[PDB]
Order: structure tokens, then sequence, then C-alpha cells
């Protein structure tokens, strides 16, 4: 047995959609990240709010791909003013994050998952910063876990 997700009660998850892949290896090289304005305030609110009693972790998978590319914890609240164009195309700011896990896990390991707060979707069909409820969120770690 594997319980170890299974007894996490504090912490909040967030899907992050990439259209970039280049975006991607900026961020697991600089371990940083930058959403979109209201992706930014979501997430930053979620940092801010959480005060250090639990992670911050983002699912990351690129639009189109067809299955996740792995984990990072946020690792500071968001930063608005920032050097501009560092990304695919010219985004405002930028947050740290620290990848935790880098490997891809097929859509098909988690479509199963749903998300009652997204009209019982699959998890695999999100869009950038949509929340996922911790119960659901520890279903989908220990598969990504667990994925050979
Ligand atoms: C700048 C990183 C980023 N952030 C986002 O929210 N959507 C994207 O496609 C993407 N490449
Ligand atoms: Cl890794
Ligand atoms: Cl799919």
């Amino acid at each position: 047995e594997n319980l170890y997700f299974q007894h996490m009660k504090h912490g909040r998850v967030f899907i992050i959609k990439s259209y970039s892949e280049d975006d991607i290896h900026r961020s697991i090289k600089y371990n940083i990240w930058c959403s979109t304005e209201h992706g930014n305030k979501r997430l930053d609110a979620a940092y801010r709010s959480m005060n250090g009693k639990g992670p911050v972790y983002l699912l990351f998978s690129v639009n189109g791909s067809g299955h996740f590319c792995g984990v990072a914890e946020m690792k500071s609240a968001v930063d608005y003013n920032t050097c501009a164009g560092v990304w695919s195309q010219d985004w405002k700011g930028r947050f740290d994050v620290r990848w935790i896990f880098v490997k891809d896990v097929p859509n098909s390991q988690l479509r199963h998952i749903r998300l009652e707060n997204n009209e019982n979707k699959p998890v695999t069909n999100s869009r950038d910063t949509q929340e996922v409820p911790l119960e659901k969120a520890k279903q989908v770690l220990k598969i990504i876990a667990s994925y050979k």
C-alpha cells in the first residue's frame, strides 16, 4: 500500500495549461512561471492565503499534447512588474516555482477523475488555473507518482 497522499489535509492544487513547449522548458530550467492576469491573481491569492501552512501545487500540461508533463510547487507571490518578453509570446509578471516532478503522464491515466467544481468534467479537460478539489488532487498526485 501507498497511503502518503491520502493523509494530506492542507494544500491547494491548480491545473496549468501552456501553449508552448518552450515556456515549459524555460520554467524547468529557471524555476519560474507566469500566467494570465486573471490566472496570476488566482494563484497569488491562493499562495498568500495559504501562509506556508501547505503547498500550492501546479499540475502542468501542454495544450493539445495528450499528457501532463509534470508537477511544480509555487514558491513565491506574484511579482507583477518584471522584464517583458521572456516567454514565447509577449505576459505581465513572474513568480517562483520549484519543479518537483518532470514526467509525461498520459491523459488516459487521469481522465476518469472528474472535477465537481467544473461541471464534473474530466480533470484532463481543464482550462488554465482550474483549481482541483483536494480529494481529487490526492488521487491525481498518486497516479502521477505511480506512473511508469
Ligand atoms: C508564459 C507561460 C504561459 N502561461 C499561461 O498562462 N499560458 C501559456 O500558454 C503559457 N505559455
Ligand atoms: Cl523529476
Ligand atoms: Cl483525452
